[PDB]
């Protein structure tokens, strides 16, 4: 339960990558120790729209966590902007991944992930942390074969202010609460994104609109390369009732049977 702090005279960006909903991703170097030395790393401002000098007791707890199947957070630099430290993977987001290569990606393989992304949420979930913005470009690629989620409990270093209205759970969009469950949510709508190559999840219609259909219980379509029995696991994320949706546990459960016989459960 610790966070190690960078001193500003240790990082330095070279590249800006872009920018999501909080902050801004740049590829950057981190040169330790006076001596020249030079580590590709990430590093992601964020501020306030007060100041981020001040460690709080949340940013601790995004630090600690360390998963095989998670990016971890090396390092912080407080400062009128928070500065999040992770490693830099040249290979990049899944949803971008899924979209250039798409379907010749192996349905083993493609299991795998599912199988990888819920491992990792589950580490978060057993101790205790809320990702609150589980999404295709928020999981990214260590390796080939290997996944890691990123960007957990980002957004509860904000104050409350105001698409991740595209993968909230009802209540979350009702009641602005997020708990475990709500993730699972957001894990459906990820594994959606996948099993489509990259779709866009409610495509061509209006944000207002977005509670109303799902309230009426028409959710999401049916991905063409899903049998339904991977499609009803994702349909059980999406329940009204959070105490019926399926837990992590489960989730990585059912996707490692699967992928036992890959494809009698999906198909090109
Ligand atoms: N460790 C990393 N290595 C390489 N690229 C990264 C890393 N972390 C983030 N990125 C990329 O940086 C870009 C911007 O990140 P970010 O500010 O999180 O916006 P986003 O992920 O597109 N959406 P959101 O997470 O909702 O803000 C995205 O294209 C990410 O894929
Ligand atoms: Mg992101």
């Amino acid at each position: 339960v610790l966070a190690r702090i960078f001193k500003e005279t240790e990082l330095r960006k070279l590249k800006v990558l872009g920018s999501g909903v909080f902050g801004t991703v740049h590829k950057g170097v981190w040169i330790p120790e006076g001596e020249s030395i030079k580590i590709p790393v990430c590093i992601k401002v964020i501020e306030d729209k007060q100041s981020f000098q001040a460690v709080t007791d949340h940013m601790l707890a995004i630090g600690s966590l360390d998963h095989a199947h998670i990016v971890r957070l090396l390092g912080l630099c407080p400062g009128s902007s928070l500065q999040l430290v992770t490693q830099y993977l040249p290979l990049g987001s899944l949803l971008d991944h899924v979209r250039q290569h798409r379907g010749a990606l192996g349905p083993q393989l493609l299991l795998n992930w599912g199988v990888q992304i819920a491992k990792g949420m589950y580490y978060l979930e057993e101790h205790g942390m809320v990702h609150r913005n589980l999404a295709a470009r928020n999981v990214l690629l260590k390796s080939p074969s290997q996944v890691q989620v990123a960007d957990f409990g980002v957004a509860d270093l904000l104050p409350p202010d105001d698409t991740p209205i595209k993968w909230m759970a009802l209540e979350s969009i009702h009641f602005g609460k997020y708990t475990h469950q709500s993730d699972v949510w957001s894990y459906g709508v990820t594994v959606w994104e996948l099993m489509t190559f990259g779709a866009e999840p409610y495509a061509g219609l209006r944000l207002a609109e977005v509670p109303d259909l799902l309230e009426k219980g028409e959710r999401l379509a049916q991905p063409q390369i899903c049998t339904i029995d991977v499609y009803m696991v994702m349909v059980k994320c999406w329940m009204i009732d959070e105490n019926i949706r399926p837990t992590f546990k489960e989730l990585a459960n059912e996707f490692t049977r699967m992928a036992r016989d890959p494809p009698r459960y999906l198909v090109i």
